[PDB]
């Protein structure tokens, strides 16, 4: 957890050394105060309410005894921004008068700029001269004087209560804390990265990553390469390898240095900065391992000249090299959140562990065949047996060896990757005690570590496989549903076909659940930045305020309508007005085509205004692949009346391209043509319908 | 994403070239205006609101020198369906008279028929003739002519203005724009397929899925032989085979002309329709491997008659026909959606793989016998091994051949199979250095893939019984938790029975939820449908509306009630009313049964007229298997707030069978003859009862 941030009070109370202070806006006209520290307003005698936005020279404090020319000089300093210190007189809340030495200066910015004030205290009642207005004694004044300055006098000045003249050093050297925080008064309320000191190196640095990666290399190479130095005796015929042994080990032990240096995270602690503290906690943890580990063996050896019985047995001591793998644990934790990295980590593991198994047979194999001290080839071994297969047998004259050093590993090698894989061919096969033992083990080992990497594949399969799987089973779901229901061919067809499109669209995103995930800010800026397409086309939203427009954008949907997909039918409830930013509608009422609603265009009703749900007077089809915003009316309601001066302008602007609500009065064309043709064609039942007539006529008032 | 769209508004603005119109409806009486682009609203000087529903002819733009014949021309051609321009002067909303070039066009239909109107228009000031009503001064007033002839003059007609006599040929141009327009304004209004250019084959065709199919049978056709060829060496002793490879070439290259033609699918653009960003994007995409992959080199080589160097060098490059695989990346993409075709696929690889390893391993083998130039058979490799147990060793007199070329290829597939899927005979077994290394890959490889096709195969049998296993888990549930809480033998024998056949009859299928995937109108019309029973037959809702029924149908529940599963019992709350569309119930009060309710029946309680919840007076138990469609009251109590018209109407058609609320007054006639009996055998306590017949009296009043 690392981001740039402000860490502005933080550090300056880790100045303080146990100080007060205030801060005020530079900008601002009069300097007004905006924090004062816990201290502060312990000293003052004031809470942290009625303290801000009075001014920072403290209007407030001055009274008849504080001199003028003082704040005079003061007010000039704030004019001027200059860093400054001055012993003056000032009441409390109680109104007992105190010297304070107050040292003013002014906050840079990171873009270069003065913005903010501070303005540090101390009490130098004690110290400088005594007056008071109303007392019981002197003796009672100085106690209260005493009581008033205990921060500087206690703390800071407590080797100066026996030597004399405080005023030459004590008081200085006090003031000398705020000369300090002038300094760490200069971080500028800028948006900085974590401050760390130099001569260490960060924990997700792209240096540091490149280092960690260099070190799996390394022990990767080890693990391959000690082993066989074990098994298979090179015995250093060239000093290249022995010089490449030297440069890892050395690398090793950089690698070791940089440790205790480099930064850490802990659970409660996200980035630690304490270099000791840091080294004390390497050391806890995983110096010991690790030095043991990376010592130069083959280095030690060389020089001294001394015991062959030393070197042999000092040599042997590399086996140890192979614990250098614990520098893996670091990106197990870094890389175990990935599905497919963890399966390539368990094909390495495999590669190395059939190594390391090749070595072993390998070794058991040379143990075997020259056991016994008379000499005795034995009829029998793995290698015995190869040797035989492969040509050039065993024989005599001393002791002529079979098969070669390079292709006898690679037979080992086979041999430990059928019976890992679980293929076992048997060309090389166990045939001896020990051997059928070992083999057994290992196969033991093998189906274990078989099964854990087929587990790794399915679970992969799984985890992509599962967005998609479950998509097809609602899709199934669904159609067993039409087919049980008996629905219509062609309604079913469409519903199948709007649930694919929306698929095809979302790629599997709710996106309701995704705004949920985020917080509220933040939500509130991704659904602005969704409908842009309506804030700034319409001449609606152009005068909304922010807030307005986040209020409302929280309550608009969206809508992707199909061609020749209705959104209003004529009878239902107009309870949502409708901008359009992309596609083309068209108003069907009475089966005739009343309005084209394209690019950029309204409809619904005006709430707001009638203040009643109404009918549905036509129906609405859509002609394209149509986009709607949409917005429910009881939301816009209440946001209108929240925001109350919007709402005039809100009713001023929008003009409904067309109005649900309204009737449309029409004839059609052949109607009239057929009225037409009647007409050149041609009292008593008038009564029953004369009454009728009248109550319409009465009805109409 | 494709589908029938009515794309009329689009094609207009693409023709337009800068131009502006209106729509108007041509059955409607007075040809109402329905739509006017941007453009217009510029030019006339209104917004979209107040010019909808005016007449296209345009009677309020008419004025005192605007010319009556014109506008009598002009209605007998709107009268007559037409296509005409005519030059007429009509004022704006601010009173400024302007000419209009104005280019009618009706508009046919998908059946044949004429339906809606445009009528281009286009600025005749300056062209025309000056004439003002009031103005500062003849120069202004062109002026302001020249700002309102701006699109004509300013874009269209821009070489124009240098040369003379633009009456000739430049207002002639101009109107030629609305002359080609009358071409592109008839697309007739018609839910149309989407318009594609000739000489393109679709993206999603019949034809061009039956020739993909084609193409990836070639391909894995390829896959399979080339390395054969490559291997075994047949050394074209057949023409037959150079004819088929020929062919397939040929095929090939079709197959890319195809795809240079042929349409794409963006994740923005779903159709693209342009021929040359198609080819642009393909030869960024995928050309250049696929030209690599089908050049026919055995056609090269067979005409030149030239160099045996060149020759057989060249022979060696068809190695790359391996590469035609890259076909495959389309369907891929198409089937991997799809859980059981998978396993196919992989199954497919699997084989393919074991083919080629094969290849490479009688490769190995040929390498290895004949490596020396002394020619020693060595005694070993894998091949030598097979030629010794078939019968037929190696002989000389020359070098030959053992085994036969037919049954060589089938051996080393067997191994390799053996290699893959871990059985591991060892009949044929690797024994040499290079081989035994091969074969260690293969097993790595082998395992792996092994390891992938079970993990799909336990992917896809838990994407099947995962619908019933969660079934089975509730089940259980449910039975545990019948034996917890020590629910009688009966109460939950019948509870299983429930739940048992809910899911026989569902097949596991949530209602609420599937209608919620579904969009609004879809749902409603789905609901519909449901209760499509209900609607039709009672006589209630012959008379309602459909946006009402649609309402209806939303807030409709419907319930599969049991033999013997009572639905109301005496004392609950009456809170919805309930028609039978299919079985048979009876109702029970005071163990008597009172009413029997068959098909079309109806019953609850008159909410809407007594407007208070009432007390059931009698259980109602169910005969047969009974589908009841049931409605919450307030929900339908809304609903005939809603529609107020036909709240009445259901008030005088629905007539319960059967009021829950009413008692029946009856005696049991055993009761009566007991009574009868008693008649036959038989005033100081009077007193403290007389009070209490006094009180019941008063009650009654
Ligand atoms: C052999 C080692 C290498 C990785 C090991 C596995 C790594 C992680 C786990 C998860 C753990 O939980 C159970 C043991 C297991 C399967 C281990 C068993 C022993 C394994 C197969
Ligand atoms: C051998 C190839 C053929 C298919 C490959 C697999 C196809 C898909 C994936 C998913 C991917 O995520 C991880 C690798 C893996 C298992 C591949 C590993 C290598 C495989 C087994
Ligand atoms: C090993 O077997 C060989 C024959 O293959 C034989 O001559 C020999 O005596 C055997 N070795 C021993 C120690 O018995
Ligand atoms: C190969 O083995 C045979 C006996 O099976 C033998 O006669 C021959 O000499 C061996 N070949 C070589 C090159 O040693």
């Amino acid at each position: 957890l690392v981001a740039p941030q402000n860490t502005f009070l933080e550090n300056i109370v880790r100045r303080s050394n146990d100080t007060n202070f205030v801060l005020g806006n530079a900008q601002i006209v009069d300097w007004p105060i905006v924090y004062s520290n816990d201290g502060f307003c312990k000293l003052s005698g004031y809470h942290r309410a009625e303290v801000m936005q009075k001014s920072s020279a403290c209007s407030f404090m001055y009274g008849e005894l504080t001199d003028k020319d003082t704040v005079e000089k003061v007010r000039q300093t704030f004019e001027n921004y200059e860093m400054n210190s001055f012993e003056i007189l000032m009441y409390k809340k109680n109104r007992t008068p105190v010297w304070f030495f107050v040292k003013i200066a002014p906050i840079r910015n990171e873009q270069d700029k003065v913005v903010l004030f501070l303005c540090t205290f101390s009490d130098i009642t004690a110290f400088k001269q005594p007056i008071e207005d109303d007392s019981c004694k002197g003796w009672g004044k100085f106690a209260r004087l005493t009581r008033a300055l205990t921060s500087s006098r206690g703390v800071l000045q407590q080797l100066a209560p026996s030597v004399q003249k405080g005023e030459n050093v004590h008081k200085h050297s006090r003031l000398a804390e705020v000369l300090q925080l002038g300094s760490d008064i200069l971080p500028q309320y800028k948006q900085e990265a974590p401050k760390t000191p130099p001569h260490i190196i960060l924990h997700y640095c792209v240096f540091k990553t490149t280092w960690d990666w260099i070190i799996l290399i390394l022990t990767f190479y080890t693990a391959i390469l000690v082993p066989y130095n074990v098994s298979f005796k090179t015995r250093q015929n060239n000093v290249a390898w022995l010089v490449v042994d030297s440069i890892v080990d050395v690398i090793f032990l950089v690698d070791i240095v940089l440790n205790f240096h480099t930064t850490f995270v802990g659970p409660a602690g996200e980035v630690i900065s304490d270099p000791k503290l840091i080294r004390m906690n390497y050391l806890k943890t995983w110096f010991v391992i690790d030095l043991l580990s990376c010592l130069p063996y083959d280095v030690i050896n060389a020089f001294e000249n001394v015991d062959e019985g030393i070197s042999s047995l000092f040599s042997s001591l590399k086996v140890v090299r192979l614990l250098r793998l614990g520098r893996v644990a670091r990106k197990l934790d870094h890389y175990i959140e990935y599905g497919a990295a963890v399966l390539v980590l368990l094909v390495c593991v495999f590669g190395l562990a059939a190594h390391w198994m090749a070595c072993i047979w390998y070794s058991i194999g040379d143990y075997e065949i020259f056991d016994e001290d008379t000499k005795t080839i034995r009829n029998n071994s793995w290698l015995y047996q190869l040797a035989l297969d492969i040509g050039t047998p065993y024989q005599f004259n001393k002791w002529e060896g079979g098969p070669s050093k390079n292709s006898v590993y690679i037979s080992s090698l086979y041999f430990t990757m059928t019976s890992l894989t679980s293929v076992g061919f048997g060309n090389i096969a166990p045939s001896t005690d020990i051997e059928k033992i070992f083999a057994v083990a290992i196969m033991m080992i093998g189906s274990l570590l078989y099964a854990t990497i087929f587990g790794n594949v399915t679970t992969i399969f799984q985890q992509m496989y599962a967005n998609t799987n479950r998509y097809h089973e609602m899709l199934n779901s669904v159609r067993d549903f039409l087919k049980l229901y008996q629905v219509p061919k062609g309604l079913s067809e469409r519903v199948m076909d709007y649930i694919v499109s929306t698929w095809s669209m979302s790629r599997g995103i709710d996106t309701e659940k995704v705004l949920q995930i985020c917080p509220k800010d933040m939500r509130a800026d991704i659904c602005v930045h969704l409908n842009r397409k309506v804030f700034k086309e319409h001449p609606a939203f152009r005068l909304a305020s922010d807030g307005c427009l986040r209020a409302l954008a929280m309550e608009f949907q969206t809508v992707h309508c199909a061609p020749g997909d209705l959104i209003y039918h004529a009878g239902e409830s107009v309870d949502s007005l409708c901008f359009v930013v992309s596609g083309s509608l068209e108003v069907i009422q009475d089966d005739e085509v009343v309005a084209i609603l394209g690019k950029g265009d309204v409809f619904g009703d005006v709430f707001w205004k009638e203040a009643t749900l109404a009918q549905s007077c036509a129906n609405v089809r859509a002609l394209t692949y149509c986009d709607l915003h949409v917005i429910k009316r009881d939301a816009l309601q209440k946001v209108l009346e929240f925001y109350t001066a919007f709402s005039h302008s809100f009713s001023r602007n929008l003009i409904l391209t067309y109005n649900l609500r309204k009737r449309i009065v029409f004839r059609k064309i052949s109607d009239v043509k057929r009225e037409e043709e009647e007409r050149m064609k041609r009292l008593p039942p008038d009564h029953p319908v004369r009454r009728l007539f009248q109550r319409f006529r009465q009805q109409k008032e």
